[PDB]
């Protein structure tokens, strides 16, 4: 198994601007940073952006 930080989308998320990363329920998202208590940065299909913690479930956590 990979030790790359990652999470799985619980719900579809449509971005409100180009800073946000869109995704569909069930997508495996690469985690790259945690901005704050409520927001992550990550990657999907090579694209990068921010999205809410509340829309995802962590698989492999970022270092704390």
């Amino acid at each position: 198994p990979l030790d790359q930080p990652s999470c799985k989308a619980l719900y579809d998320f449509e971005p409100e601007n180009d800073g946000e990363l869109g995704f569909r329920e069930g997508d495996l998202i690469t985690l790259t940073n945690q901005i704050d208590e409520n927001w992550y940065e990550g990657m999907l299909h090579g694209q990068s952006g921010f999205f809410p913690l509340s829309y995802v479930q962590v698989l492999v956590p970022l270092p704390q």
